[PDB]
């Protein structure tokens, strides 16, 4: 009996001051967001959203820039009007990162919880700065963080797929999801670029203005080393993405935690093979 919601949310302000200095204490984002229930899930009240977002976010040892994240983003989601649910999906052990392979795993464990429909990909440290930039799929998929601070307010280049995206349960299924096998840091976002074009889509995106994004300043993690193989590894990415991801993929969760404001899924996703 619960109308739809306005196609545009009502709701928004538009552009916002984002700032990194100050201490943040989750108990009281949880209580400035009385409406986000446990695990980090929130829906409209008064309308049905048709947008049903799981927001997956690849993690390790970044409580700090999560906890901005946090405080920033739902609000945002909120006043988005989304249907949507937080995964921070957390690498267990201490070996090489594996960005990519922590999202599949991000997509495959949501749909366990619920009907999704829509994947937001989110590094942790990244904060929109225009509640206009909406963090929900399109009829194509959708990069989000198009004018980043660290890339002067514009893209680095035109085919950079990386930061915040977006894509459909289909289109996500339509490439055969991330792939697996990028370890350390760098290219697998262009490697995902590459699959949606090979599969006949393009990159929706805002505006520069309202695609304006801050990332929080850090320094290097260890065991994030670049990967001396992912230009090689991107030049293929026809051939390979027919074997290498979903349908390549095993896991091992350890943990599901329920936090306030996100769930928490630790995974042993294994060293390279
Ligand atoms: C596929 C990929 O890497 N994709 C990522 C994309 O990369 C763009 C380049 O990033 C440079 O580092 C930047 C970084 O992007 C930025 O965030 C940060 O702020 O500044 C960094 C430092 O300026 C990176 O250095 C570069 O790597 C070099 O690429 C060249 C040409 O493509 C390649 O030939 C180099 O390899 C070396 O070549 C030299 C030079 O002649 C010597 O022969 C060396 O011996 C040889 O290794 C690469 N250089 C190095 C040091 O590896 C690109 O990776 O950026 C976006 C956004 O950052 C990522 O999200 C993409 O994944
Ligand atoms: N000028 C100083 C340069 C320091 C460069 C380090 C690379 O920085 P970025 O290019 O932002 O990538 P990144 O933030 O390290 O990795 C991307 C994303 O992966 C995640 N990630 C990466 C490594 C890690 O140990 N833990 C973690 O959670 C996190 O979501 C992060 O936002
Ligand atoms: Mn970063």
């Amino acid at each position: 009996s619960l109308p739809a919601c306005p196609e545009e949310s009502p709701l928004l302000v538009g552009p916002m001051l984002i700032e990194f200095n100050m201490p943040v204490d989750l108990e009281l984002v949880a209580k400035q967001n009385p409406n986000v229930k446990m695990g980090g899930r929130y829906a409209p009240r008064d309308c049905v959203s048709p947008h049903k977002v799981a927001i997956i976010i690849p993690f390790r040892n970044r409580q700090e820039h999560l906890k901005y994240w946090l405080y920033y983003l739902h609000p945002v989601l909120q006043r988005q009007q989304l249907d949507y649910g937080i995964y921070v999906i957390n690498q267990a052990g201490d070996t090489i990162f594996n960005r990519a392979k922590l999202l599949n795993v991000g997509f495959q464990e949501a749909l366990k919880d619920y009907d999704y429909t829509c994947f937001v990909f989110s590094d942790v440290d990244l904060i929109p700065m225009n509640d206009h930039n909406a963090y929900r799929c399109f009829s194509q998929p959708r990069h989000i963080s198009v004018a980043m601070d660290k890339f002067g307010f514009s893209l680095p280049y035109v085919q950079y797929f990386g930061g915040v995206s977006a894509l459909s349960k289909q289109q996500f299924l339509t490439i055969n999801g991330f792939p697996n096998n990028y370890w350390g840091w760098g290219g697998e976002d262009d490697d995902i670029f590459n699959r949606l074009v090979f599969r006949g889509m393009s990159i929706s995106r805002p505006n520069a203005v309202v695609g304006t994004t801050r990332h929080i300043r850090h320094s290097r993690d260890k065991k994030n080393e670049p990967n001396p193989q992912r230009f090689d590894r991107i030049a293929h990415t026809k051939e390979t993405m027919l074997s290498d991801g979903l349908n390549s993929l095993t896991y091992q969760v350890l943990d599901v935690q329920r936090y306030p404001l996100y769930t928490q899924i630790t995974v042993d996703i294994g060293t390279p093979s």
